């Protein structure tokens, strides 16, 4: 007290690879020695009497104390000053949403945004849509510290499926006079979903013929999201592509399909739903019959009165058939009549009862001509 060694200015804030200048001066007449202890790159340089300049640049250092020395009287004069280097959070990021969240399920969600600084002036917000849910002032964490995490568990809600998510970072500059500095993750909508036990109910005839439509219906309850979720409904290889109902929670699949000529009804009916990553399937077996329509013939099919007829009817062999009354003599082929004609037997028609049983279900066709 004389001399002493000063650096301009003794705190500095600047932006992270940035640059600025410094002027570090001395008192003394005559410096034996003079410069700067830094391990930042210089740019361009100053100097001139008593005193010596540098222009610092790319400073990716959150803090870094560098001391301007001068040498006189073979003594040494040291200065030491303060840098720190802001950021803004060009950065910010959030964690990938459950592709589908069950309702009720604890999920978590973090929140990184690597790199920020300085943390002790970090202000982070997760929130649901306009509401925040959670936020965490970082002041009081060290002045060297850098970086930002939020993460929040939290219980699933059905009203909040399809909702907008987001982490909102605050940094406060402002005492700084530099100011606020905010930024918004990239905002991630949730799916969530619901299920329940009690396979889907499915009901359908257990009988088929070709040729003929029949409606069959498959449904259930307590399901949402509703519309999102998507059903398939078949016979065997082939697609019934059923009228599909959505009120609130329960749906209706109505179809009315037409036998595929092929065997079964050892086939069977399944019934499932898609939604999330889960299904529920049922099944049910049913028959699908072929049963030839009796054929019903007369020769001459109009004569003369008195002249001999013929009629006969089959059923292919492999059902049982009833004449007019008379039962197939033998039963595993047709039965006839003949006669002559008679006069009353005019207008008079012909019923060919044919019986086909299948799982002790008794089928038959009424088919009748009439007589001229
Ligand atoms: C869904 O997520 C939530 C959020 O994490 C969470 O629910 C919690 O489940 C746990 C275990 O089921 C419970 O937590 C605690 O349970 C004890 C009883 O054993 C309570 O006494 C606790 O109350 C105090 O908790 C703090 C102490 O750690 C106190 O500081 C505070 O003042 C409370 O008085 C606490 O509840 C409980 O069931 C809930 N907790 C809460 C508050 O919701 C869990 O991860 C999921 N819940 C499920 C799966 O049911
Ligand atoms: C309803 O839910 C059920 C859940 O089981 C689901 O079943 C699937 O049905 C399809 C046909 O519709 C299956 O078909 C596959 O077809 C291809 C040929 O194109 C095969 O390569 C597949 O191979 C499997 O089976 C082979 C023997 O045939 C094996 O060698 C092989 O290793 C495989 O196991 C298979 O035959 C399909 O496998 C099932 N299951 C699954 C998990 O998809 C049905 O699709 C659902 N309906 C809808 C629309 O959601
Ligand atoms: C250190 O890195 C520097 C970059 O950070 C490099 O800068 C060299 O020098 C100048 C200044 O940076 C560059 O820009 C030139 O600017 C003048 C105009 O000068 C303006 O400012 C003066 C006050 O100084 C003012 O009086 C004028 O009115 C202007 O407003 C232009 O006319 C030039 O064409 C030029 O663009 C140079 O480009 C740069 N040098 C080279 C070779 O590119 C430099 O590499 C390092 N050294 C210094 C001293 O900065
Ligand atoms: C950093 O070094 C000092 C800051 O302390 C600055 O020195 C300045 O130099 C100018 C030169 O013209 C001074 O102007 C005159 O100096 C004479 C003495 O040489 C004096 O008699 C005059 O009255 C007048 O002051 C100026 O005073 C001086 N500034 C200060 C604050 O002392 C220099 O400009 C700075 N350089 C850089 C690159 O920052
Ligand atoms: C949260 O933000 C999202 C947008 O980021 C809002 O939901 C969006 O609604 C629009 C308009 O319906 C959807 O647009 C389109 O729908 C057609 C179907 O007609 C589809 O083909 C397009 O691909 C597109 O999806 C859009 O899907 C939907 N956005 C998302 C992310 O699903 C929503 O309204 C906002 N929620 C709140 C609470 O404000
Ligand atoms: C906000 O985030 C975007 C996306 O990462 C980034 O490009 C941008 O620089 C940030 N804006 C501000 C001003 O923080
Ligand atoms: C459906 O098919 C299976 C063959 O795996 C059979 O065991 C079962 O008895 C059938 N169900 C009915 C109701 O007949
Ligand atoms: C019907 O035809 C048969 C066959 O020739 C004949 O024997 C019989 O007399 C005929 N009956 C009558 C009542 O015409
Ligand atoms: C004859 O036709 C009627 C009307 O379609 C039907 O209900 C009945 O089952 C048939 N008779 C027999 C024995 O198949």
């Amino acid at each position: 007290e004389p001399f002493w060694a000063d650096l301009q200015p003794r705190v500095a804030f600047v932006e992270r690879g940035g640059s600025l200048w410094l002027n570090c001066s001395t008192n003394c007449p005559r410096p034996e020695r003079g410069g700067l202890e830094t391990s930042l790159r210089r740019n361009g340089t100053q100097r001139g009497l008593r005193w010596l300049a540098r222009q610092l640049v790319d400073i990716r250092e959150p803090e870094t104390q560098p001391v301007c020395f001068f040498r006189c009287a073979r003594r040494t004069l040291q200065a030491r000053g303060l840098i720190r280097t802001f950021q803004r959070p060009d950065r910010v990021e959030l964690m990938p949403l459950p592709p589908w969240q069950p309702v009720g399920e604890n999920f978590t969600l973090s929140c990184r945004v690597p790199g920020a600084g300085p943390r002790a002036s970090l202000t982070l917000t997760l929130l649901r849509g306009a509401q925040e849910l959670i936020r965490r002032s970082f002041a009081g964490e060290p002045p060297r510290a850098r970086g930002a995490v939020l993460t929040a568990t939290v219980l699933a809600r059905r009203e909040d499926h399809g909702a907008n998510f987001s982490c909102r970072a605050e940094l406060d500059l402002r005492p700084h006079g530099l100011g606020l500095f905010e930024n918004s993750s990239a905002p991630r909508e949730l799916r969530t979903f619901s299920l329940s036990p009690d396979a889907p109910r499915l009901a359908a005839p257990r009988l088929l013929e070709v040729g003929s439509e029949r409606p069959v219906s498959c449904t259930l309850d307590g399901l949402f999201p509703a519309s999102e979720a998507r059903v398939y409904l078949a016979l065997g290889d082939q697609n019934l592509s059923p009228d599909v109902t959505l009120e609130g929670d329960a749906f209706v699949a109505t179809a009315t399909a037409t036998a595929s000529a092929e065997q079964e009804g050892a086939r069977q009916l399944v019934c499932n739903v898609t939604l999330g990553g889960e299904n529920r399937e049922t099944r049910e077996n049913v028959t699908i019959y072929s049963f030839p329509a009796p054929l019903l013939t007369l020769s001459e099919p109009s004569v003369s009165e008195g002249q001999m007829v013929t009629v006969t009817c089959a059923a292919g062999a492999q059902a049982l058939v009833t004449l007019e009354g008379v039962p197939a003599a033998v039963p595993g082929q047709p039965a006839q009549l003949q006669l002559n004609a008679t006069e009353n037997d005019d207008r008079r028609s012909f019923f060919c009862d044919a019986t086909l049983d299948v799982d002790g279900e008794t089928l038959i066709k009424n088919r009748s001509a009439e007589l001229r």
